[PDB]
């Protein structure tokens, strides 16, 4: 009964034989401070006592990073006392800093697990110190995946976790449908304990988006293209991270909730047109040529039914999509999902039954109010809140919500309803009783030996064997013991040496002679492709306003009957950026798309996913360069002695002209260490993963495939490797 209670500013009061935290510091037990009453009654009493601005402060969520290790940043006082915010996004890398690190510049420091816990405890202490002592919630993007983070236990990327899951279901069933969720559960158990231990109880994620459009740069963090497998992953992720104890309101929230998920990006951010992402003005559009809008919010249905705490809608504009459960011929507003009542209030809450709160994507008011290009900031804030969005990521100006209330552009009925939905989980999660964590217990949880072992295990099972030729001497893989080995790509020489091979290193500096691979028993290449689009400028005549770069075929007709600027299907790629069309209320607006900060290629190269194409592209880079790989593969005798490990960050195309298909073995890796790849390469473990998305063999397939449809079975050329494909060793 008596829950653990910590209080560093307000004090504890004993009542009816129990102890309670006096958070209003009135000296008396208020029903909201009484942990014995149902959550609704505590909310009602708390909401009852709050000022208007106090309730408005709940509708904001903003970056609050530790600074230098783990001091509170400049804006903490302003956010907590002037804006009355209680929701923050924590973005520092958590790891052990190398000797010598001298905090300098205006970057974002690395902090140890205890330093992070110390910083988040300080924020909770500043929160306790506010008039009513409401606690704080921190959110974070994922931290547990290898970037091919810090001291968090390392796992393959999301698609690698699905690969492991599919492949373990096949090794026990001979079938790859929706996977063995024990793999996912085992992953999420490690993430939960490590996050909770630093006082990190909220997540911007995971992504339920489907990888049905291979040209979308964010396929790097999607699990799969299959709605049904996504649905099963979402279900297990919520059950493991939030728990299976549901409130009467149907939310998996207890004090035993380690991380409350904000599933993103509703209703599904996968089917972007030409793969262009709506962080940017040319990529506002989401299109559904195969009519799978219903399929794409299916994982969200599964997460909602398991009680996910929160939903983040995406920036995208759904084009000509029938309202689900509406009168025929009706379509959803051609505006960002977060501003459409039909989506946030109608689809999500009425049709899919969501009873939680809604968290906008970051920066929808100032930067990405798609469909509301001409509207003001106060107008955009009102439309988002009135459409159904309860908290605004990236907006930190509480006075705008209060001005809108006094101008009757938002009601007290709406703000109260927001306050109740945002406050509810903090209550069910037990943060009103104890919101603190032990820094020292963080140091013993984040990156524990058994946690790293579960990751390494998931790493080894994520690897997908695509190709393993049978030579005269048997299959290429596993490697035979010992030999001369050529390495190229991100291989650590000594690590490969340590398995007892004499290693020739083809990775040399620019001004240096690469040793030839001639006479090698084995060539190990580890390769990928990156975008390199940091030079992009929307209003530069040589780039975004360059007629030689073509036109943006995306058409979005505004509900008002006229096309959105730059999206009439005839305009220069850059013309959609506000710095070009200037329809806002600002003198010389800055460009939203410059430097393509978030990822993705130049929009006019978004369809170049084949390695030959990418080598030649302006804003794509093959690493190591396709030229070098091809030199190397010819210097060896039989290409059958080259083993390609490919990081398919996007469903890249092994095109026939590149010759990569001539390798004796090809593997799909979704993020792993040298030592985990070597253990599978040498046969200490057999590969058993299966593809969670299909791979194509021609650029024509990439351009023909329906952005909302999984696979390439509707194309002339079709798939090189189907979903669910993966070899193993056969002895
Ligand atoms: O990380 C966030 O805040 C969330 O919003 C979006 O990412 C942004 C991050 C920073 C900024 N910014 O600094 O302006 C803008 C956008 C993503 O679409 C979403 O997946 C993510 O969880
Ligand atoms: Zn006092
Ligand atoms: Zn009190
Ligand atoms: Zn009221
Ligand atoms: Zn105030
Ligand atoms: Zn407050
Ligand atoms: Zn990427
Ligand atoms: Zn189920
Ligand atoms: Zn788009
Ligand atoms: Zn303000
Ligand atoms: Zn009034
Ligand atoms: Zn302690
Ligand atoms: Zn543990
Ligand atoms: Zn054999
Ligand atoms: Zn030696
Ligand atoms: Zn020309
Ligand atoms: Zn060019
Ligand atoms: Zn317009
Ligand atoms: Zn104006
Ligand atoms: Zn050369
Ligand atoms: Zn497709
Ligand atoms: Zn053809």
């Amino acid at each position: 009964e008596q829950p653990e209670l910590e209080a560093r500013v307000k004090e504890i009061i004993e009542v009816d034989g129990y102890q309670f935290r006096d958070l209003n510091d009135n000296g008396e037990l208020d029903p909201y401070e009484d942990w014995r009453l149902p959550t609704p009654e505590r909310v009602a009493d708390l909401v009852g006592q709050m000022s208007l601005v106090e309730k408005s402060g709940l509708m904001l969520i903003n970056t609050l990073n530790a600074a230098c290790f783990g001091v509170l940043p400049a804006q903490a006082d302003n956010y907590i006392n002037t804006q009355h915010m209680h929701r923050f996004v924590f973005r520092n890398v958590v790891d052990v800093r190398a000797e010598g690190v001298e905090c300098t510049g205006t970057g974002t420091p690395v902090v140890s697990p205890a330093e992070a816990a110390t910083f988040t405890n300080a924020v909770q202490e500043m929160s306790e110190a506010t008039r009513l002592g409401i606690p704080s919630l921190f959110k974070s993007n994922a931290r547990n995946h290898i970037d091919p983070a810090g001291a968090f236990s390392a796992f393959p990327k999301e698609a690698g976790i699905a690969a492991a899951a599919l492949g373990e279901q096949a090794r026990r069933t001979g079938e790859a449908t929706t996977g063995d969720m024990s793999v996912v559960a085992d992953f999420a158990d490690v993430m939960g304990e490590e996050w909770a231990s630093i006082g990190l109880r909220g997540m911007y994620g995971y992504m339920a988006d489907l990888s049905t459009e291979p040209r979308w740069y964010r396929t790097h963090e999607t699990f799969t293209e299959d709605a049904y497998l996504a649905a099963e992953i979402m279900e297990t992720l919520v059950q493991t991270l939030q728990g299976e104890e549901l409130t009467d309101n149907g939310l998996a929230l207890s004090p035993q909730t380690r991380v409350a998920l904000t599933l993103k990006h509703f209703p599904g951010g996968g089917p972007q047109e030409l793969g262009l992402d709506p962080h940017y003005a040319f990529g506002k559009a989401q299109v559904y040529p195969a009519g799978r809008f219903e399929e794409h919010f299916l994982p969200f249905q599964a997460a909602i039914d398991a009680g996910v705490s929160s939903i983040m809608p995406y920036y995208g504009v759904p084009v000509d999509v029938p309202v689900v459960g509406g009168e025929p011929g009706e379509t959803y507003p051609h505006t960002g999902f977060a501003f459409s009542d039909s989506i946030v209030n109608g689809l999500l809450r009425d049709q899919l039954g969501f009873t939680g709160y809604v968290n906008s994507a970051t920066g929808i008011i100032n930067d990405r109010a798609w469909g509301l290009e001409g509207n003001t900031v106060p107008e955009r804030v009102a439309a988002a809140i009135n459409g159904g969005t309860d908290t605004l990521s990236g907006f930190s100006d509480v006075s705008v919500i209060t001005d809108l209330y006094e101008a009757d552009l938002i009601s007290e009925e709406r703000i109260d309803l927001a306050a109740e939905r945002l406050l509810e989980p903090l209550f069910d999660m037990g943060l009103f009783e104890n919101p603190y964590v032990d820094p020292d217990v963080a140091t013993a949880t984040v990156g524990a030996d058994d946690h790293r072992a579960v990751g390494l295990d998931l790493q080894r099972k994520s690897l997908v064997l695509l190709q393993n030729e049978e030579t005269d001497e048997g299959p290429v893989l596993p490697l035979k013991e010992g030999g001369d080995v050529y390495i190229l790509g991100d291989f650590t020489e000594e690590t490969v040496e340590s398995y007892g091979y004499e290693v020739t290193n083809g990775n040399v500096a620019e001004g240096e002679e690469r040793p030839s691979a001639a006479g090698s028993d084995y060539v190990l290449i580890s390769m990928t492709a990156k975008t390199n689009a940091g030079d992009y400028v929307s209003d530069d005549p040589s780039l975004g306003l360059n007629p030689d770069h073509g036109t943006n075929p995306s058409v979005i007709i505004g509900d008002d009957g006229e096309p959105l600027p730059g999206l009439d299907g005839q305009s220069l790629w850059g013309a959609a950026d506000v710095c070009v069309h200037k329809e806002g209320h600002e003198e010389n607006p800055s460009c939203t798309d410059n430097r393509l900060r978030f990822g993705g290629a130049y929009p006019w190269e978004s369809s170049i996913l084949d390695f030959t194409g990418m080598e030649a592209a302006e804003s794509w880079e093959v690493v190591p360069s396709l030229e070098t790989i091809q030199e190397v593969m010819a210097e060896v005798e039989d290409p059958s002695k080259v083993i390609l490990h490919v990081y398919f960050r996007q469903p890249y195309v092994l095109d026939e002209e590149s010759g990569l298909r001539d390798a004796g073995a090809i593997l799909a890796g979704f993020g792993m260490t040298d030592t985990a790849l070597m253990d599978v390469l040498t046969g200490a473990y057999a590969p058993q993963g299966k593809l969670p998305f299909a791979l194509a063999g021609t650029r024509e397939a990439i351009i023909e495939q329906d952005s909302d449809r999984p696979g390439y079975d509707e194309t002339e050329d079709g798939a090189l490797y189907p979903f669910g494909y993966g070899l193993t060793y056969e002895d």
